[PDB]
């Protein structure tokens, strides 16, 4: 067959990329893939930043080094930084909006993060995103903002009488109408930031998504959810990383023939372990064929081997990254 | 105008659920406990349920209150209660991430089922602050949206789900897990449909809105009243709590102070001026309350006291003021 190269080298080749998002469900290897992409990009690019919005602090455990809320340089690199991230009328109206429109706080946090990152001045940013479910809401942010605007408008419409009647009483910093206009302005600031950011995100020159999974149903199902959602929102993805593949080198036909020929020559325990490993290989192959049915025409499908050790520490990450970019 | 008491709540012997709402700190818990104490007289069995996040019921009654009906010391028929790989788990987590509030709707569904099977004559609900109670009102919409989401996912990924069902044998069937999630949504929706049908019946359900003579409290009260009206839920009782001497009008003390202020020692002068300023402000907001309501609502004015209304006797005296002024 001829197909895209089964590596992430196309990411390194596209030198114009400014945002690389790494997605997938929990435990498939998002953080490892992100760290390896950062290590590889640090070669050609002037400055590379890794941002983790996954709730835990997995970045520190990955690099075996404490990572701060602001760009922490990585030991062994000069141009690789990492960063991990977790009376008053206006206050009441803002609280009411937060309770009414779930997700507006996430949108404002993401807006603030984008402002801070875009002012940090880096050549490329790799985002270790949260598990798929949370990233899908991240994608829905424009709808969340539109509903928040509609709520504030409905609120003005429905309670203008009370708000105007109260404006005459309370002096100083508690004019209700001014508080409503200020809440509109904060929503407007958030929406403008997110619109500029989304314009950059819909440009395949600057932004692409790497989807990580493992050869099991739930991982591939969440990958398909993410791929379709990204396509819906015009965000480019052309890389699937299938992680933790049980020895991708050898073929199930080959080892099945060997086992059917030579199983009874093995002690019972070795025979049982070989049989279990073969069944696991067959199942994984079923799911990898499913991946190539869904993708492969339009995606670089990278197969990564299951290792005995956790991929922590700089040297391990470098070896894994080399497997990632040229197998 | 309607009588300035909550006696109409006691008179309507058909009431099954009385919800008490309002902003934080306005007196929801106090009013709920007092309504329960008063209802325990006419009704055979009365239950107080607290969905307020904190454990304020225990502090109110000065007694630890349990997760299931705890009888109240001094009462024979008044109980209170305070309230806190895997394909199915993954799909439910996806739904929780997609439809925020579905878990709250299911928790409320289970709570309502348990309450309806405890079989009480009347239940008084001390709700959480207004913002959360409004979402409670939106729960049926959230359930419909969750159903629609699971069906959209079923439609779009049926191919993948069935192809994986063919692979993994025995249990952990993804299609069965999706049908199981639909069935759990259906259970929840049936409970909440019964509950909402009871909520829209003024014979069985009414809302008491608590506020204080301040702008924000009245604003949240108006939000709550309009939301209840949208959803066909009855409210005809406003409790304005912590009123600074509700009997007298600020006019009298204003005339007295403007005449005789400088003849007072410094401390008396200062406290009198502070009290007068607060009373003037409170009177503006109480006039606002009577503008908004009073035509259609029983407006109960309750005095601000020096002590916190904790303990059974405090609750009894406050309840007497609440139902017969
Ligand atoms: N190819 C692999 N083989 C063996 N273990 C791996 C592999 N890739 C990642 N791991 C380990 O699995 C754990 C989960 O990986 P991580 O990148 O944290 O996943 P995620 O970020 O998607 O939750 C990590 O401790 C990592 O060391
Ligand atoms: N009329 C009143 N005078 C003085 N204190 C009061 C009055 N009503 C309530 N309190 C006190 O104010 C506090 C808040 O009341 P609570 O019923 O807990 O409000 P909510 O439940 O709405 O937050 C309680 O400690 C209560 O004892
Ligand atoms: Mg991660
Ligand atoms: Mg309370």
């Amino acid at each position: 067959l001829d197909l895209p190269d089964p590596s992430l080298k196309n990411i390194i080749d596209q030198t114009t990329l400014q945002w690389v998002f790494v997605g997938g469900k929990g435990g498939v290897g998002k953080t490892t893939t992100s760290c390896c992409l950062g290590v590889q990009l640090a070669k050609s690019r002037t400055k590379v930043l890794l941002v983790s919005t996954d709730p835990a602090h997995n970045l520190s455990d990955a690099f075996c080094q404490k990572i701060g809320r602001e760009p922490t340089p990585i030991h062994g690199f000069d141009n690789l930084c990492a960063m991990e991230i977790d009376n008053d009328v206006f206050g009441q109206m803002f609280n009411d909006l937060q309770n009414s429109i779930p997700g507006i706080d996430e949108a404002m946090s993401f807006s603030e993060l984008m402002k801070q990152v875009q002012q940090l001045d880096f050549d490329v940013v790799v985002f270790d995103t949260a598990p798929t479910g949370h990233t899908l809401r991240l994608l829905s942010f424009p709808t969340i903002l539109e509903k928040a605007f509609a709520k504030v408008w409905e609120l003005k419409d429905r309670f203008g009488g009370l708000i105007g009647q109260a404006t005459a009483l309370m002096s100083g910093g508690n004019n209700p109408a001014a508080a409503q206009e200020q809440l509109l302005g904060k929503l407007e600031e958030t929406r403008a930031v997110i619109n500029k950011v989304n314009q950059a995100f819909q440009d395949p020159t600057k932004t692409t998504f790497v989807c990580v999974c493992i050869p099991e149903f739930l991982s591939i199902y969440e990958t398909e959810r993410l791929v379709q959602e990204l396509s819906k929102y015009g965000i480019d993805s052309h890389n699937i990383v299938v992680n933790q593949v049980l020895f991708p080198e050898k073929d199930a036909e080959e080892l099945s023939a060997w086992y059917e020929a030579n199983g009874a020559t093995l002690p019972k325990e070795a025979r049982e372990i070989c049989s279990k490993l073969l069944a696991r290989k067959r199942m994984q192959d079923k799911y990898i064929g499913q991946c190539f049915d869904l993708y492969g025409d339009d995606f670089h499908v990278v197969l990564m081997p299951l290792l005995d050790y956790e991929v922590r520490g700089v040297e391990k990450l470098k070896t894994f990254s080399e497997l990632l970019v040229d197998p």
